[PDB]
Order: C-alpha cells, then structure tokens, then sequence
DNA sequence: ATTTAGTTAGATATCTAACTAAAT
DNA sequence: ATTTAGTTAGATATCTAACTAAAT
C-alpha cells in the first residue's frame, strides 16, 4: 500500500538493476540491450537517429550519445546516407545481431517471470491500466 | 500491448522529467525532492546515510553523491555520529525544512493525477499487483 | 577476522542549452 | 540566409571498483 511515485520508481530500478547483472557476459547496459533489440526489429525502415530518439522517448543528445558507444562497440554503423550529409542511418553490424539474437532472452524471461505473477484477466486489465497512466504523463 | 519493461521504463522516466520540471521552481531534483521528503519524515531517528540507501534502495555512493548536493545547498547537514564514529548523521536544516513544506504539493498532485485515472478498485488492484511485481524482482 | 560506514573516481544514462556541419 | 541533424558542455543520477577508517 504505497505511492505510486515509489512504486514504479522502485520497479522500473530493479529491472534495469536484474537485467544489468545479466546482460553483463554482454558487455551491454539494459538502455543498450534495449536500442540493440529495438535496432533488431525496426531497421528495415532506413533508421535515422531522430527515429530512435522518437522511439525511446529520450532526447537527442541521449542518443546521440547512447549510439556513440554502440558504435564503439562496431555493434552497429552510421553510413552517413547520400541525400544528406547530416543524416547518418543506423543499422546493426553481425556482431549485434550476432549479439541480440544471444540476450534477447533475458529480456523475455523477466517479461514472462513478470506476466508469471498474475492471472490473464489481471496481465489485460494491469497492463491497460499501465498504457492509460503513462499516456497522462506524456 | 506492450512489454512490462517498456511501460515502467517509459512512465518513471516522464515522471522524473513531469516532477523534474514543476520542480524547478525550487532548484532540486526529483530525487532531491524525495529523499528531503524522506529526511522530513524520519529525521528524528535520526538516520544515517545507509539508513537512507535502504529506505531509497540506493549504492552507498550513490546516496552519498546526492547528500552532498544537498549539503551544497545548504538543505541538509550532517555530522559525525559521536558513538559510531563511522557514521554520519543527516538532518534537514530549517531552509530545507522549509523547502519540503514548500514542494511537498507536487508530489501529490501527481499521486491524485493518477489514482484519478482509476476507480477505488482498479486502484486497490493496481497498486497492489504493483506490490507483487516489485517482491518478485526481490 | 570480517563486516560496517562513508568517499572518490571512472563509467553510462540522462538532461538542457548551445554548438558545428550541412541540407534547404 | 536559413532551418535541421547530430554533437558537445557540463550538469545529476546511478552503478561498481577501490579505498579508508572504524566497529564487533
């Protein structure tokens, strides 16, 4: 019986915190799994940076700096497309798919163990309820 | 119907910018503003820093980092605890008294902003599966 | 011995304000 | 001659590694 403020402050740091632990063999953060994983369904749509600033609901500097890493990593690539020289687009490299195809699972193991702890008509309703919250926020 | 970690990564996120930015007013940040809150509440028993990184749920360092902030600020002080002399004992200064007694109606005008978005009992479900969810990630 | 309490410093994630590089 | 894409400055937050100092 607690706010909601600590609630969702609490559970969202302990599903970065469990899942850092995991994805360490990576040598990846959560944020970084998560652009990677996001990169693995989406690329087919000429990514753009601002495109995934959009889809991680995080500035562009952010990420502008998460992708620097990345790329650090070679694991994944900037061609600097033709129409533009400011746009640079951004796909995976083998190596990460090679390595989202491997943590991938982690990812969906705490989903599950998650939609584990309740009943189908509780998972709907929560996650319902969830979609509406965040939307008042943004 | 989205993943679990996509919702409660999103929705703490925004709070953090929602609460962040009605904040600025009193130049601190959101969790600036929860552990005052927390500070205000507890003071007298009277904690130290690792008593605040339990209740918060932080590193060590990481509560260590903020203290000081505080204390740059002048909001809070802190001094050697004269029995454990490995301790430091925090407490509010009458400026952060003050500060919290100022802020304090943010953080429920988010809470109500919220529980508005359901019924009594979709509430009570809520935030009491939300319960679960965050024992079973220990 | 070993556990506790706190600091410091390097990473990453994030931000806003402000930049450069370059397309209109 | 002007937005617009992406980066940098420097701030907070967070973590671990590494440390010191101290208690049990």
């Amino acid at each position: 019986e607690f706010t909601y403020s600590y609630l969702f402050r609490m559970i969202s740091h302990e599903m970065k915190q469990k899942a850092d632990q995991k994805l360490e063999q990576f040598d990846i953060t959560n944020e970084q799994g998560h652009t990677l994983g996001y990169l693995y369904a989406h690329q087919q749509d000429g990514l753009t940076q601002n495109d995934i600033a959009k889809a991680l609901q995080r500035t562009g500097p952010t990420v502008s700096n998460l992708l620097r890493n990345l790329e650090r990593k070679k694991l994944i690539y900037r061609y600097v497309d033709a129409q533009d020289t400011r746009r640079k687009n951004i796909g995976l490299t083998t190596s990460g798919i090679k390595l989202v195809e491997a943590f991938t699972s982690i990812f969906d193991e705490m989903e599950q163990t998650l939609v584990s702890q309740l009943s189908e008509e509780e998972n709907e309703q929560m996650k319902a309820n969830l979609t509406k919250m965040l939307s008042s926020l943004q």
